C-alpha cells in the first residue's frame, strides 16, 4: 500500500462509520429505486470509492472529496426532503467536508515536513 492510499481508507472507513445500515455502501438499482438511472447519470457509492482507492485511481484527496461530493449530490437530487436518504446524504456531506476541511488538510500538510 502506498501513503495516498492509507489516508484515502481512514478518511472512508471514518465516513462508512456515519452510514451504519450501509445505504451508501453499494450503487443503487432501477429494481431498488425506479427511474433512478433516469435522473442520476453519474452515480456514485463508497464501495465504488474503496476500489478506486485499492486501484490507485484517486491523484488527490480533492478527486475523493468530489466522488464523496457526488455520492450526496445524488441521494439529494434523486430523493425528497423529508426522505431518509436525504437527510442521511446531507448530514455525512457536512461532516465529511469538516473532516477533509482545507484546514485539518493544511495542518496534516505541515506535519509531512
Ligand atoms: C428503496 N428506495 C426507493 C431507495 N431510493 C433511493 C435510495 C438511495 O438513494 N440510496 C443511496 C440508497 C437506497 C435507496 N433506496
Amino acid at each position: 500500500s502506498t501513503p495516498i492510499q492509507q489516508l484515502l481508507e481512514h478518511f472512508l472507513r471514518q465516513l462508512q462509520r456515519k452510514d451504519p445500515h450501509g445505504f451508501f455502501a453499494f450503487p443503487v438499482t432501477d429494481a431498488i429505486a425506479p427511474g433512478y438511472s433516469m435522473i442520476i447519470k453519474h452515480p456514485m457509492d463508497f464501495g465504488t470509492m474503496k476500489d478506486k482507492i485499492v486501484a490507485n485511481e484517486y491523484k488527490s484527496v480533492t478527486e475523493f472529496k468530489a466522488d464523496f461530493k457526488l455520492m450526496c449530490d445524488n441521494a439529494m437530487t434523486y430523493n425528497r426532503p423529508d426522505t431518509v436518504y436525504y437527510k442521511l446524504a446531507k448530514k455525512i456531506l457536512h461532516a465529511g467536508f469538516k473532516m477533509m476541511s482545507k484546514e485539518r488538510l493544511l495542518a496534516l500538510k505541515r506535519s509531512m515536513s
